[PDB]
Parts: structure tokens; sequence; C-alpha cells
């Protein structure tokens, strides 16, 4: 019973009803089988926790409920009462259960309580009834847990949801520790890797980690999250996670792109993965991914004389253009084959600069013709027929053609307030 | 009679129909009177100028064209042919006619041709029928002009919109001398000032301009678009052009930021300026009889009470006009932070320069501490955005703000980190732009 799917929990504008449903119609497809509701500003969700559903709100709740036993998905309810809430007090507790009670009313079979992002500090009432934090969310929990009647899926995020996260580490955690001990074992705990935004999640940290939670975690992937830098968007393809996981994991939700129509990739190489051993090539799983994606670019959602002005719609978007795209806005931590590249040769063509100086000439005249693939890619893209995946990623693929515009006229210049404010103090930090 | 409004003119995600309505509402509050209908990519605008409405979109044209008319603000139907229209075809000017005949139908009254943007260079058959693009667009704009019956609005935006973009220069354009000598004279021609994006728009550069073309333009302002860089938001006043202006120019259309309800400080310091004269004029006065205004709407959707001993309300402090004004100097002009943000930079660049006393080190570690309570304002100011009720205006702002707090909150304990992975912020176009 592997929880496998897709956790809506990052910060910012959330998906709305038609897309979470259109997500529904993808997770069937590729055989994923679980939704986690988290939107950490769908402000009922966790700022105004408190505060029931109205009418409407209950009607578009109970519609997507059912859109996702009609595509055989599971839909967790997720709560965040964590900055606000006085565990000690009951009339708190009493509140919390009469939120979820709306909701099981709506059809809901599966729960969660997230604690993350929350600082670790409780007020002086719960200091009295309860010794650490962690005794205090693990009553809390336990309590939901027992009252909705111990439901088959009932998930927990801790304070402590990665390695760095940890005082003072994993295995010597007296938060974590209490979490394996006073935490009903029926009741499945959230994990994040060795970090936030994990570049690996090895199999060493998850037998050390189940260790402490004395269970199997659900791995919250943020290897694809853009919530956390403007600029970013994540194309590139599952990596640093190994089909040898699986067995040791209760399951894997991953956390996507802010921007629905961007994680086509990400939620695609992932059933790719999951498939794999229920082994794994990123770099295929990629390429099929892509081959796939680039069939949505041309359903929407003159023939000129040889003395007239060619058709500028003629183009249309290519398995080429989306593989440079992927490139450019590839992962967390490394850039795609052909972006670290294009930054190579750039780096060389500014230093060796010479004024056999032709190795250079005809070698930043290859990257006068690369620049103008990432223009192609745009022109195209923004042409093709598709207009709600073009507005869901036109401010990073013009911002893209508009630095590689700018690197141009400079790697063509040598032979011959950008940012704002957040800017002007980030080219002054490190 | 002076064009005063917006133009939703700028590239990426247009504004739906309801946003539009909500336009309307405002510009009418404020006495403004135009909308300029130029979305880069709204699919039928630009790219696909040729197809024709969908009986589905004839019927949101209609309702919006409708809406336009009752909220008494003058509605202009703007088209872009230009990158890839035949201008000597005379079956492509009769796809262009009608594509605006249909418009027509649909209610409007006021058009526009739309030619910046685009590259100079013509193909083989126009070349052959026409002497310059100046010639060509002169040619089919006039015909249209005529053909939906010389319209008492009808604008003309030339491929040399601004200073920067007249070749060899204003004075001695020939493409705009053609524009000035041929273009019919009850067209409008629409202007940025010397730039795309106009720091100051001078007196003196609107009687040169206005000689070349042999008019008073009306300006497209483009001084908060904010389409040609991700990471900016302009909520700062309208500053940087007299109100002598006006009696020299047929009107004044802003072109703002792409997010709809960023949009506020933007169109209602416009039109404090345009009233203002019909010193008479502050920017600074203005921005703050804006924020004011723009208060009331953070509070709207679009009890417990803990005791003494337990944890109190996250969600308690509601957005203050302190916080507002503090956000719109993070997020002011192009070319001006607004003061509390050129003061936390310039703060900032000391601190870090004079690092080495930590005598002044008695200075120093007041200064560090005042810079603390300053990026704490910031933080607080992002965590009172995220409480309110109006979460339209909250998601139209949400990456700005989260990212400001993000670096505020990286500087503050740099500086603390002196007195002694979330957190390559930027990408693959941040290490480019990192060797410039
Ligand atoms: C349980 C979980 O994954 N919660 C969060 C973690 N995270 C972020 N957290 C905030 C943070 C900021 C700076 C440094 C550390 C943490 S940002 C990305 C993601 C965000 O999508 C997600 O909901
Ligand atoms: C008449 C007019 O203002 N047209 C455009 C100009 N412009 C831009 N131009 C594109 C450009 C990119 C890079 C360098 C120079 C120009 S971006 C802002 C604005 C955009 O909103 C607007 O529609």
């Amino acid at each position: 019973r592997f929880l496998c799917g897709v956790v809506e929990g990052f910060y910012g504008r959330p998906w709305v009803m038609e897309q979470r449903k259109e997500l529904f119609r993808r997770l069937q497809k590729w055989e994923l089988n679980t939704y986690l509701y988290a939107p950490k500003d769908d402000y009922k969700h966790r700022m105004f926790w408190r505060e029931m559903y109205s009418v409407e709100e209950a009607e578009q709740l109970m519609t997507l409920i059912s859109a996702a036993r009609e595509y055989e998905i599971e839909f967790i309810y997720a709560i965040s009462p964590g900055l606000d809430i006085t565990f000690s007090n009951p009339k708190e507790v009493s509140t919390l259960k009469r939120k979820l009670d709306q909701v099981s009313q709506f059809g809901c079979r599966s729960f969660a309580l997230l604690f993350d992002d929350i600082d670790h500090n409780m007020c002086a009432a719960d200091k009295e009834v309860f010794s650490s934090f962690a005794h205090a969310q693990v009553s809390i929990t336990n309590e939901i847990y027992q009252y909705l009647g111990e439901p088959e899926t009932f998930l927990f995020c801790p304070t402590e949801y990665c390695g760095t996260f940890c005082y003072p580490n994993v295995s010597q955690s007296p938060y974590l520790r209490t979490v394996g001990e006073k935490l009903l074992p029926g009741i499945e705990v959230l994990w994040t890797g060795p970090k936030v935004v994990s570049k690996e999640i090895p199999v060493e940290s998850i037998e050390e980690v189940s260790k402490i939670i004395k269970r199997a975690p659900v791995i919250w992937d943020n290897i694809h999250a853009n919530d956390y830098d403007q600029k970013r968007l994540f194309l590139g393809p599952y990596k640093g996670r190994s089909t040898e996981l699986i067995p040791r994991l209760k399951g894997v939700l991953t956390n996507p792109n802010c921007e629905f129509e961007a994680n086509y990739v990400a939620i695609h190489t992932l059933a790719t993965w999951y498939k794999s051993n229920m082994l794994y090539s990123p770099q295929m799983a990629l390429k099929l991914a892509l081959t796939e994606w680039l069939q949505e670019f041309g359903v929407p959602h003159f023939v000129p004389g040889p003395n007239e002005k060619p058709l500028y719609t003629a183009e249309p978007v290519t398995l080429e253009d989306l593989q440079l795209l992927a490139d450019l806005f590839y992962l967390p931590y490394e850039h795609g084959p052909k972006g670290a590249q294009m930054l190579r040769e750039f780096q060389w063509l500014r230093a060796n600069s010479s004024v056999k100086i032709e190795e250079w000439r005809s070698r930043a005249a290859k990257f006068e013709e690369m620049c103008g693939l990432v223009m192609g890619m745009f022109t195209r893209l923004s042409n093709c027929a598709n207009r709600t995946i073009l507005y869901d990623m036109y401010s990073y693929v013009w911002d893209i053609k508009s630095i590689m515009s700018m690197v141009k006229s400079f790697v063509q210049w040598l032979g011959c307030f950008r940012g704002g404010l957040a800017g002007e103090f980030q080219r002054l930090l490190p």
C-alpha cells in the first residue's frame, strides 16, 4: 500500500479546482495514486485553520474529492495549525476536530497534520501541561487519529522534516526520539531527505531516520519546488533517488513547481521511476517525458508567395526546443548538459579574449549560433497554440532569452538596475 | 479631448475579462476616460492577427465593450500585423479590414494599428511596391482609417516609438518625416518618450518629436511596466512627467505591471497627475493618497481569543499604511528605489565597507542594530501581507514580497555575522548575468 504522487505543498498562488482535477487525470494515466492537499497560502489550510469552509468552498471540495475517487486517486486533506495553536486548550482541539469532521462529510477518508516551518518555542500554558514540543504535537496528533477512528492513511509532518533541521543531529534528536515512541504506529511520517531540497536521498540516511522514526517514512520531495527562488523553474527529471529506496519507504509525494503546466516532466519521470521497481535511467526517463509533453503544445486548451514576408507562426515547437528549455531550467543543483556547456563556452570566450588567435573567432561563432537556439525556442513557444502552457512559463522563457540576447551582444562586442533592490543586495552578499 | 487611462500593452499573461471590467470601474472612479486593448501575447492581437474571433470570443469581446460604454470609458481596439503582413497584397489588406470590421460589429468605435517591436527589414514584393517601411505603414494605415469611416479616435504606433529607436535621431529621421508628412492628420501617434522606459519625458523632447511628426502625440507610458525583468515590480508614483506636458499632448495611456492588482498606485497616481492640471503635482503626496486608498482593499475578501498564558494569534496584526509605504519603497520605479529602500542599501553599503572596525566601534554597533530593526520591518511586512483577507492582491504580489523578505533575512544574518539549500540564487540566467 505505497502512497506515490503529488503534494500541493508549496508557498504562493495555489492551484485552482480546474487544474487539480486535470492533475488527477494525469496521475491515473501515469499509474500514480495519491494527492496530498497542503497549499501553505490557501487561507483555510494553515493561516485560518480554525475557520470552517463556506457552502461554496464545501461544494467545490466535495466536487474535487469526488473527482479524485473518479480517477482512483487517494485524496489526503492536510491541515497546518502549528503557527497559532495552544495544544493544551481543549476548545482548540475541539476546533481542529470540527474542521476535520466537515472534510470527512465531503467524502474524505485520509488526513494529515503538518508541523513543518514553525518555531520550536511553545507558550507558557503548553510549557506547563507538556514536557517537550514533540510531546505536545504527538498528543494533539494521536488524539485526532483516534477521534477519526484510525483511518488507513493519516500522515504527520514533524517540525524536524529533514537531516539539517534535526538538533543536534538525526540519531540523537530528542524531538524525533519522542515521535518514534509516543506517536501511534498506524500514523505515517513525512521526510524531505538530508536537506529541505535534498540533492540525494541516500539509503544510509533512510535506515538512520527509520531507526528513530521507528517506521519507513513517506518522502515529501521538494526536488522540483521553485517557490523559494523567483527566477528558477525545474524541468529536469527525477534524480538522486534510487529504486533501492522504494522498499524502505511507505511512499513518495513530489512538491513540484508553482506553475502547474511545468510539472509535466517532474510528475511524469517520477512515474517512470515508480514503475521501475514496484532499473531507472534519468536521461531516458526525461526524453520519454519530453516526447509526450511535446504533444500538448500544438493542441489549444494565406500560404505566402516567394516575394512575400514568410509566416512568423510557420515554425512549431520541436522536441529539440523543449530539450534546450529543460537544460536551461533543469534541477536545483546541476544545469542540463547544453546549459552547463553554453556556460563553460562563455567563461573561456571571456578569459582568453586575445585583444593562433583563430581558435576563438570560429568558436564564439558557434556560440552566436547556440545563443540563437535559445532565441529560436522562445519565438516558436510564443507562437504555440496551447496558450495555457505558454503563460505558465512566459516569465522564465523571456528571462533566459533576454540574458542570452545580452550575452550574445557581449561575446560579439569583445570582437570590436536589473533585478531591482533585491538584486543590488544579492550583488554584495557572499 | 484628452485620452487619459491604461493600455494593456505588455508581454506575457494578459488580463482576463473579470479584471478588465474591474479596471473600467477603477478608471471611472478616478475620472480617467480610456482603455487601449493591446496585449502582446493575446492570441489574435499580434501573432494570429488574421484569424477572426470565435463565437465564444466574440461574446466575451461584446460583453467587455458594453462594460466599457456602461463605465463611460472609451474602448480602443488595437491590432499588431507588422510581424508577417505583406503590405502591397490587397488580400492581406482585406484580411486586416475583415478583422477590424468584425470588432466594429461588436460595438467598438475606436481603433489603433501598432508597428512596434518588429524588425525594420521589409521583403521583396513590399520593397518593389513601396519606397520605405514608413511609406508602406502610412499607406495601409490611412486606407484602414478611411475604410472604418474616419472614426473620432484612431491611433498609430511607430516602429520608431522613442528617442533611442529613431535612426539616426528624432529630428532627422526619414521614417518619422514620412509619418508626419504622409500619415493622415486625423490619426494620433503614440510615443514612449526618449526611451522605451523613460526616466523623464522633458517638454523639449515633446516639441522635438511633435515637429518631425507634425502633431501632439499620445504618450504610451512604460514607467510602471515590468514584463522585461522577472524580479521587478513598480508601486512608486507617476513621476518625471511635468503637468506642463498635458497642454502639449493628445493624452497619456500607461502600460503598467503584468500583475493586475499591483497597479493601484500606478493608475491612481496618473489620475492625480492628470486631474491636477485640467507646483500642482507632488509624486510623494500622490503616493500617500494612493496607498491610503489602497490599504482599505487589503482587509476585504475579494471567534477564539487566547489567554495571557496561551499562544497568541499569528493572524492578529493586519496590514498597516506603514507596511505599504515600505513595500512601495522596496518596489518603487525603474530608475529609483524609494527612500527606505535607498536608506537600507546605503546603511549596508557602509556596514560592509567599514566592517574592519569590529572607538568608531561604538557607532557601527548602533548602525548594524538599527539595520537589523529595518530588516525586521520587512519580515513583519511579509508576515502581515500573507495573513490579509484579500488573497487576490496577496497572490499577485506573493513572489515579489517572498523574495525581498528572503534576501533581507540573508543580509540581516550577514550583518549579525560581521559582529562575530533553499537559503546559486538565480539559476542559469543568474550565472550568465554575474559575468557582465
Ligand atoms: C515540509 C515542507 O517541505 N515544507 C516546505 C519546505 N520548503 C520551504 N520551506 C521554507 C524554508 C525557507 C528557507 C529555508 C528553509 C526553509 S521553501 C521550499 C519548500 C516548500 O515548498 C514546502 O512547503
Ligand atoms: C510601444 C511599446 O512600448 N511596445 C513595447 C515596448 N516594450 C518592450 N520592448 C521590447 C524590448 C526588449 C528588450 C530591449 C528593448 C525592447 S519591453 C517593455 C515594453 C512592452 O511592454 C511594450 O509592449
